[PDB]
């Protein structure tokens, strides 16, 4: 429910082209309270669990060289539906689809540099949190605004 | 008739609620509105008593959460507002979003800076009909202020 | 190659007179899409009814073209992968009553006859729109410094 988390990653293109204050913002302004923020150079071993679901795809390979390429700012999130909602403002996975008012729609063109990766379902959220997070790297606190966007 | 000046002249009720004051989202949703093109007519910032919002809710009033509504509502100053344009009624609610965040899209007001229906931030008026009932219930007609945009030759044929 | 096509996207007077040239400008570069060509001028009524030479015989052609006429436009030229279909998309509708929100005209306009901007139809119709409001050696190629982040 509104203790839902989901993992964000942004991807070394959004941090080159300089939008990790821009996603962070847009997330933010939403009402989504930050959890966990690290930035680091993701080993091949990590990129390869965090992509174990696309391990047959043929772009796999050039996906965890690419991700290893630069570093990305890893971020927990936490809200109500954010898994999903979090999908929504990100856009479509492929940019080519992404709507204006998107992340990828306003920011991108092609899906090998998509500048970000978000939890597709809360199994997935749950296990990308463990991969990349400790559990005290996780921080709790209530939002000042806690009674303005939930009920 | 499309594109006669009448149509251009249709007016709706905008309120930003009491969760879109606390969230300092007043300056970002009327520049909204300004950017579109839109002309404000109206506006004042007050504390909406229970008498207006049961009035202005009526249509609610056997639905399980009307009691708790008008209680938020109450709760906090909001924003009430009028503004004047070409189908302002329709598009006005596009700009919103949907009614439920969760549905409304990037780009919309709810879709950039809410997640849950009971704190929706902002409320429209859905049709021509309900936007002549509430103008009517938040202003005097003395409140309503008749100016001319300097763009106007720009936003209109 | 794919990545290398381009699109012709004109902002209008009332788009010039809005002060919206750099809010426009802004979508397409955050976009990753390069800069070509760019130009401020008055349109003349010849270069007009060749642009919109298919709508020749519509009732608002004639105020469509006095309307382009009226003040000066922004002409420029977008390069990169789908420019032309992506341009479109970006500024949403032709008909801004059908624009949504977070397009260029969902987001800054209200009526046909005053939506903005005008952006290629097709690949054709982009080659016959450069050809026509640029000449080639207005067309600047250089390579950006996020090329590597921006495409494969
Ligand atoms: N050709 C490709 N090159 C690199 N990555 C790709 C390619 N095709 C798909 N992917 C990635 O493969 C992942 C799965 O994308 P799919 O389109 O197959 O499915 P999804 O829309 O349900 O996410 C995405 O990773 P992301 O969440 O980190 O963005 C997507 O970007
Ligand atoms: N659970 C709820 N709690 C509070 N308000 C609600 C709830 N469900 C619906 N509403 C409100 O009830 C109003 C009507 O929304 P609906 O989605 O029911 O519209 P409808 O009656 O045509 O289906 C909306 O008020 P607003 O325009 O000021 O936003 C909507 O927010
Ligand atoms: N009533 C009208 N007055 C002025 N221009 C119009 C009118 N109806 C259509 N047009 C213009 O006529 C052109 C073609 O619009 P259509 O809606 O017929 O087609 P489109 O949506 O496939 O582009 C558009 O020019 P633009 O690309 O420069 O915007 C559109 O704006």
């Amino acid at each position: 429910a509104n203790c839902e988390r989901t993992f964000i990653a942004i991807k070394p293109d959004g941090v080159q082209r300089g939008l990790v204050g821009e996603i962070i913002k847009r997330f933010e302004q939403k009402g989504f309270r930050l959890v966990g923020l690290k930035f680091m150079q993701a080993s091949e071993d990590l990129l390869k669990e965090h992509y174990v679901d696309l391990k047959d795809r043929p772009f796999f390979a050039g996906l965890v060289k690419y991700m290893h390429s630069g570093p990305v700012v890893a971020m927990v999130w936490e809200g109500l539906n954010v898994v999903k909602t979090g999908r929504v403002m990100l856009g479509e996975t492929n940019p080519a689809d992404s709507k204006p008012g998107t992340i990828r729609g306003d920011f991108c063109i092609q899906v090998g540099r998509n500048i970000i990766h978000g939890s597709d379902s809360v199994e997935s959220a749950e296990k990308e949190i463990g991969l990349w997070f400790h559990p005290e790297e996780l921080v709790d606190y209530t939002s000042c605004a806690q009674n303005w966007i939930y009920e």
